[PDB]
């Protein structure tokens, strides 16, 4: 009776649930199945530290709507690729992370075991659900349930811990042919009632002013003709929220992107979609919503949600494609958006763009760009090139990218998300470039980088088509804040360092940028290369602003 | 300008969310409140024990389906109000735990405030959602998410912390009047996709051999006409979970109860809806499912319960009443199930019954019943008087119970559930009389009502219509274990004693029953008083089993 | 080759330890546990519900300063005993919770397993470790894990998670025999250093108006006669916490108890002996001090005790014992407190007790004794009669117990403790009668019996030489409050009941209370008598005030 092991079930039920790749990091106790995976012809990635593989997965999660899966060692290892897990979570990205874990007996009195945790419960804060497979009989219906929990209701992270001891365990061919299943349906569809969609339907013919937002959640969906058929059939002004980007193009002449603050501040009726009324839109409180309850409708799959901030007026529990579906048809041949309103808009629009224009095409000296100057080049890039997966983290080097390059595609803009995390760079890079096949360019303010920097060498190693813009002030908002004291630099600046030195150094290749001319350049021939790059983007040190949108969030002593 | 205060919010928010009812154990820092909701003329009902406040709530939730509410003081009082949160939120009961806490600036830093605790994390694993409400303004949101968290998905316990603080807050009645709100459709239907519903219909119409097993969520999704519709039209034979007894008449024709081993060994499709396939179905394995793996179809609103054990090859996501509808509308017009089938269990149902009445008329010496020929009494008088709620816990009084008494009416039986607790019994006798205004009958083993049985003088002081039946044989399963050493009582024994005599020290009526005609006499008897009653029936010590029908759980020394 | 088994390599170990006794609740999987246990000839004392076997753990481990053991059951059960835990931990209490938990493989994959939970991560919060004993071979070192965090440090409780599986796994007795063994010293002795001490010393020898503070962990510490001659050769006045009364005899004439409140107020140099400075003693501030910081001495084991609340000026880190030796030895010969500052408190001390002599013996009405000449007879007798536990908790039953009832003698007086528990009445009585062989009194508040009244049950199964004392106002604080409505109960209300009758129900004899005389009859005939005893005090309705002296604790709406 010829016999297989938990290696080889664990190998076979993750590709009966179409998972392909793996990013990680090796060592004690799942090295052997990392390598067993390569073996059988699947994808691993190898990361320079766990926390970017588990950012690669993150995102792979969000545009493939399937869990991303990182792989890690026990307790240090694993502790690094449950933060991630935990932004992924934040997200609302479906992924798995998988970690081995040491001896049940020894971790469980304490006793000082190699990579001693209860990864298990130490996972649990971070995850929808944290989970052991102890027995090689388990393993489909294992994997089965982190699959399901990661990309069903609100999708978000899984923990499965697999101690060492699985993986030698062994089975019967046969036995495990048995076992191994393909779950049906792992995402259904979650269809709202009809007189929640009529109330909503309701208010929104109703409405004077109204407006629709779009979050991640509805370009997460894959549903982008249903949203552009709303929007579009119902003539209402849209506002997208950052990875929301080119899920209808930028450049939309409904888009109020650019007038957003008179946007949310006159409107009476706005329209959730796959948007969370949480910081990003300051809990539908304050000046940016004229200090009034506007009446909202919501859709969302996450039930409870509904009313966690604001006063939802229609509130619409589904999945959004089921939802803008029975919506548009519940609005079937109803009048129009006011034109008085819409065209009030987009005179502020086409007012600010104007603005935007002049300070792009502002001339400075060599080695001093601005944001404005130097982000028009990638601007223009993206309009030629829009098949391009654009990362972007920072302050400055975040809200400047956000405002002036335009996404004409969806899920191509891959962002610092819920938690403004500085870290998900390289990672991204990594994950987007290998899931799409396609040219990925990052813009990274340059303490963004420092937080991922170090996968320059993973992106060369994989040969992979990224090119890296460093917005290189010279530290955090600025790069000139005086020394405090004689001899003592300030702890917001950075070494104006040659990043492109870096990235030659593992085999990329590198440019400095010290005018948009130059910045075009090298944009241009890096991306056609296909190949690792790196463009070092000379910023005047005084260029940006403490903390960028969200300066008014810092607290400043006053005595 | 007239001022409000946090107790005032409170009460209100509560009253908006259709809440007049409590169930609790006052003192600081929250006497006050249940003072307050009295004075403003809601229901407060205090217990002897948080605990048993909280199983009261529980049921409440299970019964009404809205949120049943337990309030706590601090530390002490809300750690044993969250042991009934944790069974509320095992058995997908909904119900809000509001316990006062101390000052968060001793809390926090660990110095040894009064009833010093972090009740909030503390609960984290016994619930859906833990919050606090640190604002006056604030109520209304809270009470709202705590609302739609408990009401929402799977339905379960939520706790919300108050601090001591927050009672003496003070806000205007205008602008206390303009944040309390009374949340849209916090139960949302939630529909599934028309190829589930297919597919489901597909394993049924190709059944050879189907049943449909009823769980407790069936019971609690309010659909009784709708399920019982199912079942005729497909003319499937049909077996209730213990708490499903009654959402179709126990006596209903295609009830295969009296035969459930035969029917699930032999089942080829059996269709789950509103149950788990957990311990209280041998995890769809085993000796009781065949050794084989049946083809599921289930019908549940969580999407990740599907596959937890074995694979479900139809699965149904989506709240119950809208599914079933669903389904009995993609099977119309097909054939009924197989008569050989449905015949052949059917023929075993009225053997087992006829032998189950061969036991009932079984005659006794004078204090010495057993389970069958007291319990056929409780039998007659439930067939005679439906309308009254059935709780019941212990081991052989539960297993004989469950079997003997059959339920005609929808959601009366409240049992042990899935943890089997015991200790649910007197709690959830006073929420059952609040809740329904009609009258309860308590069957409960004798070491069962000892977790409880303090809550006699609560029952007796809101003068509810109460009868308790205590099937006291003198201990756990057995009351006649030997001495295990000379002059040593056995771990398993109880004392036989006068729970008539308890119940008259607290005013009320005290029955001793040592026969079935002593038994039938005093239970027409107390019912039909109206008043707080407990029956004291005296079992033979040698009658009941190991652990009853879980005999086999047991771990028992080989060596 | 003979084998053994998990059941019987455990009881060996735990007897090794020196633990003959356990308290708890059987049932799955443990009931052959307790069983085997009795047969081997230890004792096993079997509760009506887990939470006040719990208890009487807690306060065995207090009397004794080895670890009371607690038994349960699986997820209801385990939760009841571990409220009990957190208790102890709370309080310093050495005590160990055995729990039985379920399958690995499902609990880990959250399945359904009957009486699913994570026990061993759940108690996390509640003890100092949580463990689990997965193999037969680590038994002994487990337990030996478990005694030594118990009773070393601070004591406290800790939880063993004991797997079904455990118990039926097999050794032989040659290799059982050999993983046997006995910690060695399990609470080590803890010396501070010279300069530690003779910093305390300058502070006591430099101080004008001295106070010695004992608190609970210095009646733990069994060194009675250390503090003692403490006390008597410095001539200081000293103050007992609620259980460290009888450590030295209340009525000693250096007892500033009768003026605690000037004492404290007045006092420069403070000298906290296992004593903290935590809400029992107002943080060190505010106007219980005089509105100043004093200068604190203070000797505890717990390092990151010191500075918790207030600075300390001379922290004495290690055990009581060592410390206080020490402390003597570095104070010999040093002149005595001032004779003014002793005198001045004595004066005080002497007009306050003859006040409540006056209160003592006032004429009350038949059935309507106030606080004062009803626990007047318990103070007499207890005077009479020392060697005896007095088990006692309410609000004013509590604080009028503790202001008139002398303890003469340490370790007898066992209360509601740190956290202010209501329930551990009856738990504490079975504990302290099993642990001393010798008679128990409980006065008890009417509302506080109610959380653990069910265990006179268990009082009379075991035959208790305990005599309960029910202070019965009709409720809590008061048992008068008016109808907040028409027909509806206030939530403070308790019946009157006949707890009498509730005791000889269960074969205990009953007694009710109409006087002074009748108290004092029916408790001199109980405590002789050696069997159970309830005394049913009737107390005027009106004598309690709000939450006793606590009473400006309360939060009062003032709109
Ligand atoms: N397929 C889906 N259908 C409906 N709602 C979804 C779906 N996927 C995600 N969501 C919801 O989308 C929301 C995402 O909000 P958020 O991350 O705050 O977006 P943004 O940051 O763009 O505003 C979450 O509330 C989540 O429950
Ligand atoms: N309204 C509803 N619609 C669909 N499913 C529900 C609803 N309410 C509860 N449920 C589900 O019902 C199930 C109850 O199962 P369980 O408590 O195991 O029942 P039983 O113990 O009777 O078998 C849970 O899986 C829960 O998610
Ligand atoms: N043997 C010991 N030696 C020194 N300190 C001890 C010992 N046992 C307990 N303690 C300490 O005694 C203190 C007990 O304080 P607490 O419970 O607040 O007493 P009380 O409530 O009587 O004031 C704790 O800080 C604990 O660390
Ligand atoms: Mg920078
Ligand atoms: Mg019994
Ligand atoms: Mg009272």
């Amino acid at each position: 009776v010829e016999l297989t092991d938990g290696f080889h079930v664990l190998i076979d039920a993750l590709k009966m649930n179409d998972i392909d790749t793996m990013y990680g990091v090796v060592g004690i106790p799942i090295t052997n199945l990392a390598r067993m995976w390569q073996d059988d012809g699947q994808r691993f990635y190898s990361f320079r530290h766990e926390q970017h593989a588990g950012y690669a997965a993150s995102i792979a999660g969000y545009i493939e709507g399937k869990p991303g899966v990182c792989l890690t060692v026990s307790a240090p290892g694993f502790l690094n690729g449950v933060t991630s897990l935990a932004h992924a979570t934040t997200n609302c990205f479906p992924m798995i992370l998988l970690s081995g874990s040491s001896e049940r007996e020894i971790v469980d009195l304490q006793q000082g075991d190699y990579e001693e945790m209860d990864q298990m419960n130490v996972a649990r804060p971070h995850c929808k659900a944290s989970f052991r497979i102890n027995s090689i009989k388990d393993i489909p219906i294992g994997i089965a349930r982190a699959v399901r929990t990661a990309v069903s209701g609100r999708p978000g992270g899984v923990y499965v811990d697999l101690p060492a001891k699985l993986f030698g365990q062994t089975i019967s061919v046969e036995e495990a042919n048995k076992l191994l299943f393909k779950p049906i349906d792992p995402a259904p569809a979650q269809i709202p009632a009809e007189d929640a969609i009529a109330r909503a339907a309701d208010l929104i013919k109703n409405a004077k002013r109204p407006v629709i937002m779009l979050g991640k959640g509805a370009a997460y969906a894959q549903c982008d003709d249903e949203i552009r058929a709303l929007v579009e059939e119902t003539g209402i002004p849209f506002l997208p929220m950052g990875m929301a980007k080119g899920l209808l193009p930028d450049n939309h002449p409904q888009s109020a992107a650019a007038t957003r603050a008179f946007a949310l501040a006159q409107c009476d009726v706005c329209v959730l979609i796959g948007a969370r009324l949480n910081w990003l839109m300051q809990h539908g409180k304050g000046k940016t919503w004229g200090d009034e309850l506007k009446k909202y409708v919501q859709i969302d799959i996450q039930a409870n949600e509904m009313d966690s901030n604001q006063p939802i007026a229609a509130p619409v529990v589904g999945d959004i494609k089921s939802a803008v579906s029975l919506l548009r048809k519940a609005l079937k041949g109803a009048p129009k958006a006011d034109a008085e309103w819409t065209g009030a808009l987009k005179a502020k629009v086409d007012g600010n763009k104007a603005k935007l224009a002049g300070k792009m095409t502002a001339e400075t000296p060599s080695g001093m760009m601005n944001y404005s100057n130097s982000l028009g080049v990638v601007r223009d890039f993206m309009l030629a090139n829009p098949d391009i997966s654009l990362v972007n983290e920072g302050a400055n080097a975040l809200d400047n990218t956000r405002m002036i390059v335009d996404m004409l595609k969806p899920r191509k803009r891959l962002d610092s998300g819920t938690w403004g995390v500085m870290g998900i760079g390289m990672g991204y890079c990594v994950a987007a470039a290998a899931v799409t096949g396609k040219p990925v360019i990052a813009v990274e303010g340059d303490s963004a980088f420092g937080f991922s920097g170090m996968e320059l060498e993973t992106i060369c190693r994989y040969n992979l088509p990224v090119t890296v813009i460093i917005m290189n002030n010279g530290g955090i908002y600025k790069g000139n804040e005086a020394d405090p004291q004689p001899g003592v630099i300030s702890c917001t600046r950075l070494t104006r360092g040659r990043y492109d030195m870096m990235m030659e150094a593992f085999g990329g290749k590198g440019y400095v940028a010290n005018t948009p001319a130059e910045l075009k350049a090298a944009l241009e021939e890096a991306v056609a290369s296909g190949k690792p790059c790196l463009i070092n983007a000379m910023i005047d040190p005084d260029a940006g602003v403490e903390s960028g949108r969200i300066k008014s969030l810092n607290v400043v002593s006053k005595v």
